[PDB]
């Protein structure tokens, strides 16, 4: 049987060490700061037993069992289509992608482990053998069995989480993840790290703990979640906390120690455990178009600005970009390539550049719809003021247009306001810039490569015009991730 | 004589029907959600009264009186500067700029009255000679007499005189923009020109905030409760909002003009200007203070040394020099007007104004992005001050120069400006300190001086041989 | 067969009309102003018979005939994919795509024709019956087996208009008098491909669709100077020759109703045409992703060849460069993806996302190649000549000079001079501002879309907004060229 | 007399090694290649002859001699304004900005040696004391007497000092950029401070153009033949090029500096300095040229009433205002150098340039799109004249202004700047005529009152609750000192 949100509400007051600004809480499905986004969560679980999205929502596993659509692995492209389905599905039924970090985009990410574990064991180092992929696997299975939400820690800023402890039970760590989404409300924490230069092999620490497990402290932003619904029927909803945990001598059995100790395997294999992330973030960046050019679509027609020429570009270019990020992921699961376990994953550099198209341009599409929407985005009737006897009656000739009753400015401007004005859809704004590698990491890393140098498939048309001039065999598996996408791409 | 801040406070009691969001304020000095923005505006007055302030806040008149500077008008180049640097020195004073709509600005406006009176009552239409040049002159005088706030609603069902008599006008309708109307001491009712207005829509008047029949219906306040997180938007909420007139009865002796369309195509804009002109000051300044925080936190952080950074960091510091020339460059260029003030060069400034917002989004995400992490996800005070957690937060926040706190410091400001409700309405705000981006161009483009027999013309016409 | 350049060559002398600037042009093939981009059409036919290419370059049709691929109908995606690996093929081979308009770019918009024919004729007023839809097929078919190339002329800029109407009718035909004011490579072509726009107010006397020879008397073809450069060595793109631009003025010119597709209706001018133009639009599409992987292309190779590629600022100019590119690629590609059948059963890339890849284009590309002229610094204005380069007291300078850490120092001087024509010649900036003639412009593609009742809040894009603020088959349709944008859109958002 | 257009011409044949592309030229003055750039320098000189302009084109010294404006030293704000007057008539006179180098711009540089000679001298290495403060200056007043070009070659195989003797230095090595050193009586050798730069390469220094083991290496000469149908281009090429020394021999009289990496930092920058606002007096013509051109196209075809393109163009006008704002705001916050010289505020002026070079490409791009397909595609003039094509083209060029033909005439100026070889030199040499955007952001940033201690600290700060050239030890570092201090108070 799949979670539900009343299971889940119960299992979040487990004694959890949690600060949201100033304040201790007790018990996160109830606090007022939290309370509201604990129950968003509670609702993605109750929107896998609605009768009407059973299709979208669920699967029927070989052996029977109906399972969230969130554990469901893709083998090819049809495959892949039906996820990216459950996942818009998701984002739109929840308040148009406005949570970015639903349990279905923390635990996609998982996928990677189940597709190839061993070389995260073969790999390891310092490990005196303890470190099995079978357990990996097995831990993954319970996650999946529960419907348990794994929140993904590995992005750093010498306060990095490191190893202070080894026995013949597990770890000790000790440290900081300095980013982490929702943490305070999932039910264990997917400790990961990126390679950097000079990355000390004690901080190279790949495992799982319980968001209960002592010595962890979560300490999140003060919540921005509004407490008027009807003003704020979106920033109502709930906050997405970010925040920081501390481990203070946080001890971690070798059954949920995924790797630890090697450099060199934290370069490819958690850019391959993100990539699941990376390409949830552009169908949330489609769905976020499509909002954005459907509320200037509404507003303009609303104020009757809709047939104004000058007007008519700027919204075809709210549209244009929408169409661009759908090309985008079209294309990216159009060629995609299966991983070494058979997933089938759509094509990196594809996606990503589909983001970095994204995370470029946002700001200003956002400052276009803003703009079209003159004053009602800001100074309107609350709602008191406009079923007031005396107001009323302004209040309606001031927002007479053509199309609809006149209050439907006010509920247009509400959700433009909450988006792109409130605190809390500021949050949604600069998130985006940390959902994944920001934009100047997709462009460094990817020409930091030897296929995208005048030797690579970019060399050989510009070479010509000038007048110049299977993991059996691959040696590093996520490596050749990385070219097999560029293969597929330019041919 | 000089207003205080008390004086100030003690007269916003005074009956005035406001809405803000859905609450009625009994009293706009002491209510949670109105008296932050109040005492801001009570800050205004008692900095005329600073000591260290008085040779840049104050002038002494003809008759031998300290006015406040709000009152003084620029007959040249260099009392224009001083107005400018009086301007200025309030902005840097009250939150770097972030109040937009203080006094001076909203008074400013009345130098166009001053300058030429007489054509708003010869150019009246159907006031059978009530309205009389003199008295909008004395209204001014009144109104620098006792350093009251004249709160303009020009900007638009759109009110209209529904009775007129001997001893004034009715007016009734709404004054659909307005900011910081809650927290004035007058209204100055004007209008501008629209295609096939009516005589009955052409207004010029001032009327007390407390007028019965005049309501003041504001936006909810934005204003955040702890100072300590929100250093800036604690310090009050600049309400915004729309005026409803009930049959509002208006002396003839506080009416300036009524009737006419023509009058209504070029005065109103030479009220505005002034406006206009101050919103270039502003933008100066927000322009400075983001490229300052550019600095502070890209030097904190240390990724200053970056070229990458340095060069971004770079073209904030050249958009503030860029709003610095042209605020300069308008003084420079400016010429008289009729009474014989000196006015800032119209074009250059608004070529100025339509330049920052055209750039200031892209310019306020560049700090936004330099500043990573920095700005949404930062220690509040009391998990800063946690034996468990001060350890941890003090070696995340090191760097090369000052104290890991300063970080928070930062962040807390860059938050505040940026990323709350509070900070994006001053965001908003810019698109309509004046006239938008769009119609600085398009009035500009209908006049014939920018066609091709005009000055852009002769260059282009000599290199091709035309005529 | 399949037509040979020699054939080509020796058949543009036949008397056609043509300035060339201040010149009148006694024959296209050997004129100095035009003979180099003759000989680049001569190369586009051979291209078809070399052996190591037959595979792309050439089908075998129904009836057992090899033809050349620019006839080719794709009735699926993986014909369509097969039709744009020809065309991809044709500009990598022809200078990294600097001919926009050459024969199978032309002729692929006859598709329309053939896919509906009969919607011309039966939609036709004034014509008393004489037009037939079989002859449009007819004309076709005949142009296919002589593999004739046919140049659109449908562009424009009340009885004060000079553009082309229709002065006479009879038995026998129509007279036309009048300008078709835009064309490219039509002194060039065999064939004028004549049709219209619909423009507010446009008579029925000016609404004409036909085909007339290049040849035809009456016809004279008004081009602008040629571009041409004459030393191949310091200009090996601009020496190869110039795609001429210019108007073509018809005086009294007659054409037979067998050689009339459809006239009259200004309401069939507004979709048909656009249905005519898709294929060159989806084309140009393909163009555009193959000039922007040249421009990224030409980007690495200089930067790497200077040794600045590894300064990061300049290593995220070229990832932008490079991420250009694939936006072009993702239009495309997902174009093909989401396509969609015609009346005719052919299969057609999805009109929105290609214009949309277009657009994106159209708004970005001045920006890009700006990119690639600052990259490549004084590398684009300032290189040496040949002699220069290879005289003995200056080539010790020069190779000193333009060392760096990959290839030949002559290499910078290679791509310099690539560089140089592509962008900073009167050849290579033609091609710029081509680039917004080659199918309706930026402006045109946001104004066609955004008129449309699909684009309101109650079409796709209304929808989630609507849920969020808490507000509230060929047969069966009876304009076809109509129902093809709304298939489009419907395919695009589902 | 002040130096006439035939005077100059004649001193082009002096033997001077000239490549422009494949040839060498045995006289720039006549050569086909060369000759109508080097008669729009005789241009130059002959615009001071001019009854209707010598107000604005010379002046009286105080020994009664009258002087071309290129040499007038300003004092103040008034004498700069005459200054910038003078290099505005000019350029406007010749084919509006099209010709970036001319020699009032090259040899305006040279005011910065004549203001603070002594440092060139004293900061010398290697020179055994035989450079001389007094010989420098007696060189510029000898360029100046007979109305000498001396063109900067500075930026940077490199030149170096082969050898050192009691009669002078001898050089070795290129010099790889210069523009219009064929059509110059004088080179300005120069260098910018890098890295590590050896003392043989810091060399400050006057050569004739046709000294023995110089060669002039330039690019191919981009003129185009047929005046009416290139109306611009028909008018000549400023060529670019390298310029090669071997074994120059300059006597030490002609030195102004070597040896001194230290000395290399600052004073180049003071040097070029004036070229830098001139660049900016250039690029406000530029803007106010492509604005109006914006202005008669649209016009003349009938676009200029649609609002979308009333705001395209009111963009390019907004261009042009920001040109002449940081350029009257530049003169505004001026100051005094050592030597009494007034310099326009040197961060404000650059800041203009940066200005202008982020943002005259997509303003070039809305003039030529705008144009439509007016650019390309217009009539040639025998076109025109044709008795058959006449009335066609008549036709299509009528709109509400003036005469059809003046779209041709618009086109014809629109395309030879923006659309042919000539036109897209002056494009990419924008990024040339002065330090490049990157160069201008990048040494602002490295200098200490940018940071947080400095003036842009003041206001963050507060808001963020936080916290004479005789007392100078660089007068150089202090004229960038004084420059902030102005334009941030």
């Amino acid at each position: 049987m799949i979670r539900t949100g009343t299971q889940y509400l119960e299992s979040l007051n487990d004694g959890r060490n949690v600060w949201v600004g100033n304040e201790k809480i007790d018990n996160v499905a109830t606090h007022p700061k939290t309370r509201d986004y604990a129950q968003r969560h509670a609702d993605f679980y109750d929107l896998h037993h609605r009768p009407d999205l059973q299709d979208v929502m669920t699967y029927i596993d070989e052996g029977g069992q109906r399972r969230a659509m969130q554990w469901f692995g893709h083998r090819d492209k049809e495959q892949l289509r039906r996820k990216r389905k459950y996942h818009e599905t998701v984002m739109r039924e929840m308040a148009g992608a406005s949570f970015p970090r639903t349990p279905d985009v923390n635990n996609y990410v998982l996928t990677t482990y189940i597709d190839d574990p061993a070389p995260w064991e073969t790999q390891s180092i310092g490990d005196d053998g303890h470190i099995k992929a079978g357990k990996i696997v097995d831990f993954i299975r319970y996650a999946r069995e529960h419907d348990l939400n794994c929140a993904p820690q590995f992005v750093d800023p010498s306060p990095g989480l490191r190893v202070v402890e080894k026995n013949e039970k597990g770890i000790v760590v000790n440290g900081v993840k300095a980013i982490g989404t929702g943490v305070a409300f999932a039910d264990w924490i997917h400790i990961g790290v990126f390679f950097r230069p000079g990355i000390p092999g004690d901080q190279v620490i790949f495992a799982a703990t319980p968001v209960n497990t002592p010595g962890v402290t979560i300490v999140c932003r003060e919540s921005l979640v509004k407490d008027d619904k009807v003003e704020h029927p979106l920033a109502a909803q709930g906050d997405e906390l970010d925040g920081m945990t501390v481990f203070e001598n946080v001890f971690i059995p070798w059954s949920h120690v995924f790797h630890i100790g090697n450099p060199n395997h934290a370069k490819l294999y958690p850019q391959r455990v993100f990539d699941w992330l990376h390409y949830h973030a552009l169908i949330r960046q489609m769905v976020r178009a499509e909002l954005v050019a459907g509320l200037a679509v509404l507003i303009t027609e609303h104020i009757g600005t809709n047939k104004i020429p000058a007007v008519q570009t700027r919204v075809a270019k709210l549209i244009g970009f929408h169409q661009a990020m759908l090309a985008h992921l079209i294309a990216s699961e159009e060629l995609g390539f299966h991983t070494p376990g058979g997933h089938y994953k759509p094509n990196i550099l594809i996606y990503d550049f589909g983001r970095a198209l994204y995370l470029e341009n946002f700001s200003q599409m956002i400052y276009e719809l803003v703009d079209l929407s003159g004053r009602s985005a800001l100074i309107f009737a609350s709602e008191d003021q406009w079923n007031d006897d005396k107001l009323n009656g302004w209040f309606e000739r001031m927002n007479n247009g053509p199309v609809g009753r006149p209050h439907d400015r006010v509920k247009i401007g509400r959700v433009i306001r909450d988006l792109f004005l409130t605190d809390w859809g500021s949050r949604l704004f600069v998130f985006e810039n940390f959902n994944g590698t920001p934009l100047q990491g997709i462009r460094m890393l990817t020409m930091q490569r030897a296929e995208f140098s005048g030797s690579g498939p970019y060399g050989k048309l510009a070479r010509q015009v000038c007048g110049i001039d299977d993991y059996a065999k691959a040696l590093d598996a996520a490596r050749h991730q990385e070219e097999v996408a560029l293969a597929g791409a330019m041919a």
